[PDB]
């Protein structure tokens, strides 16, 4: 659709077509690249318009336009009673209460067929009094849990696994940093024989579906899958924020018409909604709420004695 | 006026004598009817009254021995979960935010800090190499 | 009837507060020094 909108503004005519690798190539400390920014620097391609964000190592070889979309690394986490009632504690222990109230009171019937009841009210009373503040506790625990449930966190923990894209620009920018963090991450994935690391988005999205997965791509991505997946939610904000851009030749004058052209459309507002309509899609549509129910029992066992 | 002298600055300019020496400091805040609305959420309560009358009738009716007993009885249960599903919440609640430094606050994202712009302090910073320096002068460029 | 019967059941709903919040209040003060 941009190819389109560009090609009625310009009147110019674009031709689509494939090529076996979509990477960008990762950068050592030789110059190498791979795909598009080969392809780019021999200008044997006239347009590339894969979307690809503006860092600065790659400014100096290919031409940027301008940011109309703000983006950024982002994580993305896979999530594994009667209103949820019966979690805290094991349900082996409501029945003993039970056993204690028919016990208590078959002591009427023991001693039809003072001090006889100072011992059952005891023994009734000091058993009870334990289960109220046993399941308080119990729950205070998970809750507590609950409560304490970055990137740096994960810096300290690859108990859960996760990785990145292949051939992506945080990678650069990991082996690139100088805090411990950044290269924990760079290390991780670099690591394992490239096992941690995903060559594509979609087996990365199958690793996040099958077991716990977390991956280190743009924000847009991420809530992304988000609206398209209801299983998972965006963690948090953007941890950093770079600028977006169109693959084009360095030096090439169409590179400025296309700029003025898109940024004609950027006053308009077009892209906004043209994004929104591709934005719709398919995913997302208490404690003791069934006490509340557990009570009705009450409304319907008022009428046994009643006639 | 109010200024900074450190290495790079007094090669460049004139300065007098220290008269008055100070540090850099952070600043923080100095900071009956809740908690009975967050641990549980909060359409309980308010049906809570109705989770009491319902039995409160049933043995007005029965009044009006063993039924009494037995109604007790689910009700005495009753109110046992509850109020340990309550009094739980409520310590989990409480120890949260009792078990939740520098150095603590600069490792968690939850609280935000920063300093002004263009002031001497970004020059002392990025003049060192120090990794508890390093660590804040990440946080404070990100974003 | 009902009359004495409502005064024990929020006598011991009551009562079950005070000793409900006790035990979370020392069980949370234990914490700290373990």
């Amino acid at each position: 659709d941009l190819l389109k909108e560009l090609s009625n503004i310009l009147g110019f005519l674009y031709d689509v077509k494939l090529v076996p690798d979509g990477k960008y190539g990762a950068q050592n400390d030789k110059g190498e690249w791979n795909g598009m920014v080969k392809e780019l620097i021999d200008h044997r391609a006239d347009l590339a318009v894969a979307p690809l964000t503006i860092t600065y190592v790659r400014e100096k070889v290919i031409d940027f336009s301008k940011p109309f979309m703000t983006l950024g690394i982002s994580i993305l986490y896979r999530k594994p009673g009667v209103f949820s009632f019966l979690n805290p504690l094991s349900p082996d222990i409501w029945m003993y209460v039970l056993l204690a109230y028919l016990g208590v009171s078959v002591v009427l019937f023991v001693i039809a067929r003072a001090l006889s009841t100072r011992i059952v009210g005891g023994i009734w009373w000091f058993f009870t009094l334990i289960i109220i503040s046993s399941y308080t506790a119990n729950l205070a625990a998970f809750l507590t849990v609950e409560r304490m449930e970055s990137a740096d966190d994960l810096a300290k923990q690859t108990k859960i696994e996760y990785g990145a894209v292949r051939d992506g620009s945080t990678m650069t920018f990991f082996k690139k940093s100088k805090i411990s963090t950044y290269e924990k991450m760079w290390a991780f994935m670099s690591s394992r024989q490239q096992s941690a690391l995903v060559k594509n988005s979609d087996e990365g999205i199958q690793r996040v579906l099958t077991t716990d997965y977390a991956l280190l791509m743009e924000s847009t991505s991420i809530e992304y899958v988000t609206q398209r997946n209801c299983n998972l939610t965006q963690i948090g904000g953007l941890i950093d924020s770079k600028g977006y851009g169109v693959g084009t030749p360095i030096g090439s004058p169409y590179r400025d018409k296309i700029t003025i052209a898109i940024l004609q459309l950027q006053e308009e507002g077009k892209l906004h909604m043209m994004k929104e309509k591709w934005w719709r899609g398919n995913g997302c549509p208490e404690n003791i709420g069934g006490i509340f129910i557990v009570l009705a029992a009450g409304l319907v066992l008022s009428v046994f004695v009643a006639i």
